[PDB]
């Protein structure tokens, strides 16, 4: 689809059979997603943006649904202010910033 | 034109007489520029990012050029990283998500 940037761009994703809304952000190199509980083994990992860093959980080869879309790759789960969907997925779903 | 996400999204904008390198970043509702001494009145401000809030100048109606299309609008000035184009300037150029 075609998304404009009046507002948001908000998307419902599937998680581990768990519905959530997260913000297209091309500016983030990485996912992150509010704490919640996932499977599997996670590696202790710190990332920066405006504001400063903060400490999340890594985990690697996750299956997400992302607005119709699969996808498989890292998610780090943390106490972000909101659920982001980074480059390293939405590449993965083929998507562009066109104008 | 049409930009892939394999790499961060970057651009070459003017402002204030400036050529500077900014990235697109649909997940900013503001467009947040590094230190700068830009002239005219401005407005003190706090904007939160990933870890936490950063203080900054609020400088509106600025002329400002990315790719070659011209837009006008409210441009935040503080320790930014790095120079981020946000939602209100990106609607202005016609920029889109899409996959
Ligand atoms: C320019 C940032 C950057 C810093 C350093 C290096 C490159 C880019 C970039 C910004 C994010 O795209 C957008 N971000 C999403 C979350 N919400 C949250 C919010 C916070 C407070 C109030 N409302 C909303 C904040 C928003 C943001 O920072 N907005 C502004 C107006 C303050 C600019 C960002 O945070 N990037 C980092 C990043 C992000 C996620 C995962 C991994 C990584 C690594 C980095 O790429």
């Amino acid at each position: 689809p075609q998304i404009t940037l009046w507002k948001r761009p908000l998307v419902t994703i599937r998680i581990g059979g768990q519905l959530k809304e997260a913000l297209l952000d091309t500016g983030a190199d990485d996912t992150v997603l509010e704490e919640m509980n996932l499977p599997g083994r996670w590696k202790p990992k710190m990332i920066g943006g405006i504001g400063g860093f903060i400490k999340v959980r890594q985990y690697d080869q996750i299956p997400i649904e992302i607005c119709g879309h699969k996808a498989i790759g890292t998610v780090l789960v943390g106490p972000t202010p909101t659920n982001v969907i980074g480059r390293n997925l939405l590449t993965q779903i083929g998507c562009t910033l066109n104008f």
